[PDB]
């Protein structure tokens, strides 16, 4: 039996990707930058807000100083955290709420093993805190999805092994985050996206407690 479970945020406890991805279109712009669009932005899912900007940056073979790289990142997310500022309990995937009732209500771990650093927030607005035994904090890590280093750290920071975890994603460097950590993946979308190789769900009502379990056996 899994001791914890090891939550990706944006495309599983709901998604602010369309804020994301609106706030770097309008910084490339801004900056002459051609070239981010839906496509590109799909590539940006787990990954750091650094490396996103390199990777815009990389489009246009753009260099700045390690001064403007900062300023940059900032402009782009003080543009992306004035998006989210009506967030609400209203904004939870739906399943997911239940899902966190009942992991408590069971004595199992709950993780947020997201990249953004507005994470926290993003779970206070939607009262969410409270079922959180840990944050990993996407500063403290070395590494973007696909590295393991966030669900790594999600899992140790509720006191168990990855092994003993399952991690639920929505995005492929993420799924091969969750297998690269030791971990049990569970996706949400297409088999097309994610993997034949693993057992995913069309959408976030599928993600039970009942079906979690079942799925930790095969
Ligand atoms: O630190 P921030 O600028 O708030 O966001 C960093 C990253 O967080 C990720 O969240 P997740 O891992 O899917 O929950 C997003 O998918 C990604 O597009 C974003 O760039
Ligand atoms: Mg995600």
């Amino acid at each position: 039996m899994f001791k914890a479970v090891l939550f990706d945020l944006n495309g599983v406890i709901t998604d602010t990707a369309e804020y994301h991805f609106r706030a770097w279109k309008a910084l490339a712009e801004e900056i002459g930058i051609n070239g981010v669009d839906r496509q590109f932005n799909e590539q940006l899912k787990g990954v750091s807000r650094e490396d996103s900007l390199q990777k815009i940056l990389d489009l246009a073979d753009k260099k700045v100083s390690a001064e403007e790289f900062k300023e940059l990142a900032k402009r782009k997310n003080d543009n992306y955290v004035k998006m989210i500022q009506d967030v609400s309990p209203a904004d939870v995937y739906p399943g997911i709420l239940q899902l966190l009732k009942d992991l408590r209500s069971n004595k199992i771990k709950i993780a947020l093993a997201s990249a953004s650093k507005n994470g926290p927030f993003l779970l206070e607005r939607m009262n969410l805190t409270g079922y959180f035994d840990a944050i990993a904090d996407p500063a403290e890590v070395a590494a973007s999805k696909p590295a393991p280093d966030i669900f790594i750290a999600a899992a140790h920071a509720v006191g168990v092994a990855p092994s003993e975890s399952i991690g639920l994603e929505d995005s492929q460097a993420g799924i091969q985050a969750i297998k690269d950590s030791g971990a049990l993946p569970i996706g949400v979308g297409r088999p097309e996206d994610l993997g034949d190789d693993i057992v995913i769900v069309p959408d976030t009502s599928h993600y039970t407690l009942e079906f979690l379990k079942e799925v930790w056996l095969q």
